[PDB]
RNA sequence: GGUUUAGAACGUCGUGAGACAGUUCGGUCCCUAUCUGCCGUGGGCGCUGGAGAACUGAGGGGGGCUGCUCCUAGUACGAGA
């Protein structure tokens, strides 16, 4: 049977989502192929950066109990990320970007279906965002 | 209202008058503020020619309490609660 994965509760202090990747392969003999990748955790979530769609869904605090406003920032260089997010936090978004892409998976249909690969989607089920 | 006067009764002590830091019902609380003090409010004279305004500010006083909710965030902390 086919699992999907959903990293949830980054409204608060995680572990780094590498060694979340590691975790999810390793110990459940799984592979992993990240779609969504959180950009700061705990105080500092600011949304995830969406990999195959390129853009960036900029997360509200507190709208838990509706939808929140869909908010996209569309470049992954898009010099507005820098100043929504922070050029701080925008710089560690492009360089855990680089090394997820030397140590995982890109999503592919026929190994999912297999149950060989999880699509890996970071969210938080209490902010209703990433769901 | 209590309790400490005078009336009356109970228990109680005493032959008794009376008595009890025992109880019970009743039972006159004056003052026109001279001074100090304090709240206000004027008059005088001063401040150096006499006036009409507007000021500066040495000082002085007043004020200074706090609940609950929401954002942060059901976040940090926490196995959870």
């Amino acid at each position: 049977t086919p699992i999907l994965t959903f990293m949830n509760k980054l409204d608060r202090d995680i572990r780094d989502p590498m060694e979340l990747l590691d975790e999810v392969e390793n110990e459940l003999k799984i592979g992993c192929a990240p779609i969504t990748w959180p950009i700061g955790c705990g105080k500092l979530f600011k949304g995830v950066y969406h990999l195959y769609k390129d853009e960036t869904y900029l997360y509200q605090s507190g709208k838990g109990h509706t939808i929140q406003e869909v908010r996209i920032v569309k470049g992954l260089n898009n010099p507005d990320l820098d100043a929504a997010v922070g050029e701080d936090l925008a710089q560690q978004l492009r360089d855990e970007l680089e090394l997820v892409k030397g140590a995982s998976n890109e999503f592919d249909k026929e190994l999912f279906l297999a149950g060989e690969i999880t699509p890996v989607f970071f969210g938080t089920a209490l902010g209703n965002f990433g769901v």
